[PDB]
């Protein structure tokens, strides 16, 4: 009795602490890679309003797990599933989540031993038999640190959650009415606040330059087609960009002597990638890779503050075409990284972009060695190019 009900606090402040804690290290990832974290954190704010209230009605626990147990399986399958796959899954799972706590609910309510009370351990075993066959399957397309992450991921629920029908068996196999609460508050703060941990491990591991497996850059631009041209000075760093997107492989051509272009294509997707400067003779074969252009980025050496005024000069006379009057402007401030490096505020006023009028234009100070802000610069581009 006064044993079964400190846990109940502990569990309260314990929940509540695993919201505070998700919540402020939500600020140490990226924000593409906090999704998963809010919504971890949410699980615990449900535990913890339900603890607060939790002659015991057991009621209160079932109507946190109806809640809880499906959201848990939507921060686990956005690690494995996307689109059609995903919402297919989180329906399925939703709906044996449903039937397992329902049918918990269905027994644990009769007395104990009776034949309703093995009726829903029977159904409610069947299904959390089917969702952890599946959860094992997930996954198998993951490699590196997110197969790594993903697996305790894996691991912490098919083992967590073992507890809760054990807890159900208990007092059947013996005087244990109060050992079922312990189980279970045991269970909920350890398996809540651990996934939304191991989200938030998972989130620290994903938010991160390493690209090895080339995933990073992927599930931006979708599937409109979007040509981009990606100019600048020469040594700008546009070359390493298109390394770094690692979206396919640079097409390099020489349509005539003296004019070098770079081209990845993936999906509808394009980048085009010239110097600009150099012989004016070279100049007017520009003019054959402007039409139907959606996205104009403009990457300069912020480090190169001899030749910061050379770079306006050309990215003005570009923006003078016609034919790329409707291109939205993404200005790369790259090699952030070197010591004399212009800011991205310095870069705006040496470069004039606030003189630009009718022109949809952002300015992202970059690192392309390490990649830093490429991703930044890219999802507004994208945000404005499919928004249009
Ligand atoms: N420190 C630093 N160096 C960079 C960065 N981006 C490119 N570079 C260097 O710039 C040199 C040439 O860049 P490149 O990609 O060929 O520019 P491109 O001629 O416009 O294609 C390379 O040796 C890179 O090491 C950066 O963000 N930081
Ligand atoms: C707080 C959220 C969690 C992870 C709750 C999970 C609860 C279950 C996995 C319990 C299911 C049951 C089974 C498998 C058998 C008897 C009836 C139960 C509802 C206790
Ligand atoms: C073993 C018996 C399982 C009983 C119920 C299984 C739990 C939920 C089933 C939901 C299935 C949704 C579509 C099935 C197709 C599929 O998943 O491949």
């Amino acid at each position: 009795e006064e044993l079964t009900y400190r846990l109940f606090m502990v569990a309260t402040v314990g929940m509540l602490a695993g919201t505070v804690f998700l919540l402020a290290s939500s600020r140490e990832v990226k924000p593409e890679h906090r999704r998963g974290v809010y919504i971890s954190a949410l699980v615990c704010g449900i535990a913890w309003y339900h603890y607060q209230k939790m002659s015991y009605d057991t009621g209160l626990r079932y109507v946190d797990w109806v809640l809880t147990v499906p959201l848990m399986f939507v921060e686990v399958l956005a690690v494995t599933r996307k689109g059609a796959a995903y919402n297919e899954a989180v329906r399925n799972w939703g709906i044996a989540a449903t039937v397992m706590i329902g049918a918990g609910y269905y027994g644990e309510t009769s007395a104990a031993g009776s034949n309703e009370y093995w009726t829903g351990f029977v159904i409610a075993m069947a299904t959390y038999v089917w969702l952890m066959r599946n959860l094992q399957a997930e996954g198998e397309g993951l490699k590196g640190d997110q197969a790594v992450a993903f697996e305790n991921i894996k691991n912490l629920i098919l083992v967590g959650w073992i507890i809760y029908p054990l807890g159900y068996i208990a007092p059947v196999v013996g005087d244990f009415d109060a050992i079922r609460e312990v189980l279970y508050t045991i269970a909920d703060i350890i398996n809540k606040v651990g996934l939304g941990v191991l989200v938030l491990q998972m989130a620290r591991v994903q938010s991160g330059e390493g690209n090895i497996f080339a995933n990073k850059f992927k599930g931006l631009f979708g599937k409109k087609e979007m040509r981009i041209l990606m100019v600048g000075l020469d040594a700008a760093g546009k070359t390493t960009i298109l390394y770094k997107l690692k979206l396919g492989e640079i097409v390099t051509t020489i349509p005539t002597i003296g004019f070098n272009v770079e081209t990845v294509e993936y999906k509808n997707i394009s980048f085009t990638v010239w110097d600009v400067g150099g012989l004016d003779k070279i100049r007017p074969l520009w003019r054959h890779y402007f039409q139907n252009t959606q996205g104009l980025i403009f990457v300069v050496d912020s480090n190169d503050r001899e030749r910061v005024n050379e770079a306006r000069e050309e990215l003005m006379r570009m923006l003078a075409e016609d034919e790329l009057r409707d291109a939205v402007l993404l200005v790369f401030a790259n090699k952030q990284d070197l010591p004399n490096a212009m800011n991205a505020a310095e870069i705006t006023d040496k470069l004039g972009l606030h003189s630009l009028r009718h022109r949809n234009w952002y300015i992202q100070a970059t690192c392309a060695t390490s990649g830093d802000g490429l991703y930044e610069g890219l999802d507004w581009l994208s945000n404005q190019l499919r928004n249009q």
